[PDB]
């Protein structure tokens, strides 16, 4: 889809920002989930406020018309929220505005029947009630997986945006629980930690790429997405982070050559919690969060600004994220001895949706127990 390049540039911009902030913490976020939310918010903005957001999502407004942009997110939201989607994706957007504001019907209509998002009116005068009825909406939304999300609300708040996403994928070619063993993970060159290490001898889309100095592994999920893992050579993590591009990711997805390997991949569970006011502020999106915000598409008369914007992303990697099977296959291993390739030191990853080539997720594992 025609907005995919911009989505990919946004993914990297945000990742590089986060990888600059801290180099000692796990990173996990949805580029799609955040862009989509701020695209939607942009429908209620005008002029500088509006342009700042779309430019902050890596769109050049002197090259791409706004219709394409939105029809792009539309198309992408259509293919993500299919009824018959085997993809374990629980995504949601909460808009919370102080009651007493006369809200534009069209903005509430555009939000709901174009971006599938929830827009609520609450009394921000009571911090506990508002905070509980925000965290309660994420309780229902995530089937019960994300609780007590919003830690604090400052009194001046009039408008909060809450962006959540939970993913627990089922491998097309799963591991066997019986083969998972506790093993070392190297968090630095002299230090190890114990992790459940998943293990399978089989045929993988796995290759060492000299340009990126990295092992590159792609594994497909049920539903149509692909996990790609990059394991840098010693000292080559940052080189790896700098050299990633969309065309490269694209090139790896195009090739379905398989080779013999003994793979080690940690079973893992990670969450990234991000303050998007802070984080997107660093990428050029400040006006919509400040007193000068033109939110007249949300409300015509009264001054309004987005007080609070939160992103929470949750990921489980395991042997296969469902307890019932049915699919039976069989990979042929050749007689020759297979390389052992262990994902037992810091690595970078992405989940790419197959129809659009969109980056559903990006992240880095520095320490699986962190």
């Amino acid at each position: 889809n025609k907005i995919t390049p911009n989505l990919a540039e946004f993914a990297f911009s945000l990742y590089r920002q986060l990888a600059h902030q801290s180099n000692s913490t796990n990173i996990f976020f949805s580029p799609v989930s955040i862009a989509t939310a701020f695209a939607m918010l942009s429908l209620g903005t005008k002029a500088d406020t509006h342009d700042e957001i779309l430019e902050g999502l890596n769109f050049n407004l002197t090259e791409i018309p706004e219709a394409q942009i939105h029809e792009g997110f539309q198309e992408l939201l259509r293919t993500l929220n299919q009824p018959d989607s085997q993809l374990q994706l629980t995504t949601g957007n909460g808009l919370f505005l102080s009651e007493g504001l006369k809200l534009v019907d069209k903005f509430l209509e555009d939000v709901k029947k174009l971006y599938h998002s929830e827009a609520f009116t609450v009394n921000f005068g009571d911090t506990e009630e508002a905070k509980k009825q925000i965290n309660d909406y994420v309780e229902k939304g995530t089937q019960g997986k994300i609780v007590d999300l919003v830690k604090e609300l400052d009194r001046d708040t009039v408008f909060a945006l809450v962006n959540y996403i939970f993913f627990k994928g089922k491998w097309e070619r799963p591991f066997e629980v019986k083969d998972t063993e506790e093993e070392d993970f190297h968090v630095d060159q002299v230090t190890t930690v114990k992790v459940p290490m998943m293990k399978r001898l089989g045929m993988f889309n796995i290759q060492h790429c000299k340009k990126l100095s990295s092992w590159v592994l792609l594994m497909k999920y049920l539903g149509n997405a692909t996990a790609i893992f990059f394991l840098p050579d010693e000292g080559k993590l940052q080189h790896l982070e700098n050299e990633l591009t969309h065309d490269i990711i694209t090139k790896f997805l195009e090739n379905e050559d398989r080779r013999s390997a003994s793979l080690h991949l940690p079973k893992l569970s990670i969450t990234g919690t991000y303050d998007l006011k802070s984080v997107l502020g660093q990428l050029g999106i400040t006006k919509v969060f400040s007193n000068g915000a033109d939110l007249s598409g949300v409300t015509e008369e009264a001054p309004l600004k987005l007080s609070k914007a939160v992103h929470k992303a949750v990921l489980t990697i395991d042997e296969k994220g469902t307890e019932a099977a049915g699919a039976m296959f069989l990979e042929a291993i050749p007689m020759s001895i297979p390389p052992e390739v262990k994902f037992n030191k810091p690595f970078v990853f992405l989940m790419i949706e197959q129809n659009t080539k969109s980056p559903l997720f990006m992240g880095k594992v520095v320490n699986p127990t962190q």
